[PDB]
């Protein structure tokens, strides 16, 4: 779960900043 925890953010932190 150490691969989905830190990625859980970027998973949506790149769709709002870039669209």
């Amino acid at each position: 779960r150490m691969l989905l925890t830190p990625l859980a953010k970027i998973i949506a932190h790149i769709r709002e900043i870039a669209g």
